[PDB]
C-alpha cells in the first residue's frame, strides 16, 4: 500500500488485464457479433443453466478432433473459468479431501479449495527446466482423500507451455494413481514459441479430463465472463454419474450473459486469424525484450516463456542483502522506482516475482532500465 | 413428463419468461445502451468483483431518497438476484442455522438455504386477505439460530403487492426480535393496481435490510444476468463488519458481464416511462381477463394480483374427487387439454397452481375456456 516515487511515472507490470492501456483491444468482429446478437433480440430470455443448445453445440464444434472427440453434450457454459473451477471442484470432492495444485500456481485454486472446504496439496514446477512438473512430488503426494489433479497450461504465472511429451508423461501418472485432471487451459492456443499447441485431452486415452476455457484471455474480453467446461470422459470413469453433478450444480447461479452466448457462434466462426497472429506476434516481441533486458541485469534470473502473457524472474538472494524477501523487494522497488511487480509469494513461490508482457514495449523497455537502476544499487 | 393432447395447440401458462412469444420485448433504448456500451469498447476488461465504480454509483442514484438514503458504496452488482440471495445468505448465517421464508414462496430460497447448509422455516401468506403474512406464525417461528427474515414483494407466485401498512407491521416485527430482512424486491416498481409502490427500506427506521433487484424482470432482459444488492443499514447493526462479508464473498464468482454494467447508466436514464406504463398496462388487462374467467369457473378460486406477473388460483377440493392433488390436477389438465400450469406444491403450498399472465390475451382467453371444459367434467 506504499506510495510510489511521486517523481517517476508509475509503471504497473503486475496486472494481467490486457485491455488496460488498450493496445490489445479485441477484433471488431467480436464487438460486431455481440451487437448482431443484441440486434436480433433473440437472446434476451432464460437459457438452460448449462447454456443454449446452440451456443453449447457450436463451441463443442470448435474444439473437436477424433483424439479428443467433443460433442454438444460434453459442453457446459459458465460465466468464466472462475466458475469453470468452482463447479469443476464442487462435483469431484467434498470437505476433508485433497487435490493436486501447481507451485507456483494461480492464487485462485487456493481461495477456492480452502473456501470450498478442501485441503490443498501443491506439486512443483521446475524453473531449471521450463517450469515442468516434479514427477517425484506428484507420484507420492497422492492420498485416499486425493480427489483430483489440477494442471495449468499454459501457466499463469510461469509463462510456460508444456512439451507434447511432458503432457503424455503427466497423463501417464494419472492412470497409475486413478485420478481426474482438471486441465485449466484457459490459455489454450495462446502460444507463440516455436512449439505448436497441445490441448491436454487430445493426448489422453485412459484419463478423465475436465477442461476449462473461454473468451477472457484469447479474445481479450475479460470483463465479459463467458467460459466453458469441456468434459472429456475416456473410459467411462465419469459417465452419466458425473455429468449430472454439473447439470445439477449449474442451476445454482445459472451461467453467463445470454448476449455473450448468442454472440458466441459468430465470435468463433468470424474472427480472422490475423487477429490471433497479431496478438501472439506482439506477445513474443515484448516477451523477448523483457527477457533479454532482465537477463542482462545482474542479480535476476528470467525464465523464458513460450506462451500466455507472463514470465517469471528469480531473485538471486546471493547479492541482495538489503531485502530478505521478494515481498520487500517489489516493495522498495515500487516506492523508489514506481514499478509494480507482483511478489511471487502469492503464487506460493517466494524469492521471485511475476511481470506481465501485455504493457506496451516502449513501456516494457522504460520499466526495464528502472529495474536495472534498482539493482546497480542493491545486488 | 406426460405428453399433451396431441389434438390441441399446447398452451404454456407456467413459464415466467416474458420474452417467450416476444410480445414483451424490451425498449430499444435498452438494446441501444448495450450497443453504445459495446461500441465505446470502454468496458471489456476487469472490474471490481463488486462492480464498476460508476455503474455502482449510478444505480445507487436511481434508488435514493432521504427515508432510505442510498450511496455509491451500499451497492453491489451481481449477475442476478440468484446471486443477490446466494451472497446475501452466505454472509448472515452458517450451517445449522435458520431463516424466515414465505409460503407460498419462490422455490429458490429453498434450493439455496438447504444447499448452503441452512435449515428452513416457512412463514404463511394469507389467501383470505391478499396473501398477507401471518403475524402469529412469524412472531413465534423465531429462534436462537434464526439468522434472518426473507420478504418477497411483489410476490412470485402470489401476484401480491403489500399495503403501505402491512409493510410497517412487518417492520414492527423485526425490531421486536432483532432480525435482518433480505427484502427480495426483484419485482420493484412492477405494480399496476390502484396502489402505488413502496420499497420496504424507505419505510424502515430501526431495521437492517438488504434489498435484491435488477434488470431481469422490469426491463424484461432475464437472460442478461445483472442485479444488485442494495444495503440499507439503519442503526449500525450492520456496519463495516457486514459490508466486508459481501466484498470478500463477491470475489468468488466476480459479478456480472461488463457490457451490462457499462450499459447500466444509460438503461436507467434513457428508458421512457411509456415503456413501463405499457408493460403494467398490458399486465393489468391480462390479469383481469385471467381473473374474471377463472373466477367465473366453478371449483377454482383466483386471488386477484396487484403486481408482478402471476396470480394464484385455489382448487376447491370439495367437488373435485377424481384428483387428490393439484399435482395430479395440472397433470390430467396438461394431457387432456394441453394447458401447462404449475402445481403450487413447488412453492410449498399444495391444492393450488400458478398461472403467469405474460402470455398473449387471445391466448389467456383460449387457455381459459380449455380450463372450463376441464371443470364442467371434474368438479
Amino acid at each position: 500500500k506504499v506510495k510510489p516515487n511521486p517523481n517517476k511515472t508509475v509503471i504497473s507490470l503486475s496486472i494481467g488485464d490486457p485491455t488496460v492501456f488498450g493496445n490489445l483491444p479485441t477484433d471488431p468482429e467480436v464487438t460486431q457479433a455481440m451487437k448482431d446478437a443484441l440486434d436480433s433480440g433473440k437472446y434476451n430470455g432464460y437459457a438452460p443453466s448449462i447454456g443454449y443448445l446452440s451456443s453449447r453445440e457450436e463451441v463443442a464444434s470448435y474444439y473437436h478432433c477424433p483424439e479428443a472427440p467433443l460433442e454438444a453434450k460434453d459442453v457446459i457454459l459458465t460465466s468464466g473459468c472462475s466458475q469453470a473451477i468452482e463447479l469443476c471442484l464442487a462435483v469431484l470432492a467434498n470437505p476433508g479431501q485433497n487435490i493436486l495444485i501447481p507451485r507456483p500456481g494461480f492464487s485462485l485454486y487456493r481461495t477456492l479449495a480452502e473456501s470450498m472446504g478442501i485441503e490443498v496439496k501443491l506439486y512443483n514446477l521446475l524453473p531449471e527446466k521450463s517450469w515442468e512438473i516434479d514427477l517425484k512430488q506428484l507420484e507420492s503426494l497422492i492420498d485416499e482423500k486425493t480427489a483430483c489433479l489440477v494442471v495449468n497450461n499454459p501457466s499463469n504465472p510461469c509463462g510456460s507451455v508444456f512439451s507434447k511429451r511432458h503432457l503424455q508423461k503427466i497423463l501417464a501418472v494419472a492412470e497409475r494413481q486413478c485420478v481426474p485432471i482438471l486441465a485449466d487451459e484457459i490459455y489454450g492456443d495462446m502460444v507463440f514459441s516455436d512449439c505448436k499447441y497441445e490441448p491436454m485431452a487430445t493426448l489422453s486415452t485412459n484419463v478423465p479430463i475436465l477442461s476449462c476455457g473461454g473468451l477472457a484471455k484469447r479474445w481479450l474480453v475479460p470483463g465479459w465472463r463467458l467460459g466453458w467446461i469441456l468434459i472429456h470422459d475416456r473410459r467411462d470413469i465419469f459417465g452419466n454419474e458425473i455429468r449430472d453433478g454439473l447439470v445439477k450444480l449449474s442451476q445454482r447461479i445459472l451461467g453467463p450473459c445470454t448476449i455473450v452466448q448468442g454472440a458466441l457462434k459468430s465470435i468463433l466462426q468470424r474472427t480472422p486469424q490475423e487477429f490471433y497472429q497479431d496478438t501472439l506476434s506482439f506477445l513474443k516481441s515484448n516477451a523477448d525484450l523483457c527477457y533479454g533486458a532482465l537477463s542482462a541485469i545482474p542479480g535476476l534470473q528470467p525464465v523464458r516463456p513460450s506462451g500466455a502473457m507472463y514470465l517469471m524472474v528469480g531473485i538471486e538472494m546471493e547479492h541482495f542483502p538489503e531485502f530478505e524477501n521478494d515481498v520487500e523487494f517489489t516493495e522498495r522497488l515500487i516506492a523508489e522506482q514506481s514499478v509494480h511487480c507482483l511478489p511471487a509469494t502469492c503464487f506460493e513461490y517466494p524469492n521471485f516475482f511475476r511481470v506481465v508482457i501485455t504493457v506496451p514495449e516502449v513501456m516494457m523497455l522504460e520499466a526495464c532500465s528502472r529495474i536495472q537502476e534498482f539493482c546497480e544499487q542493491h545486488y
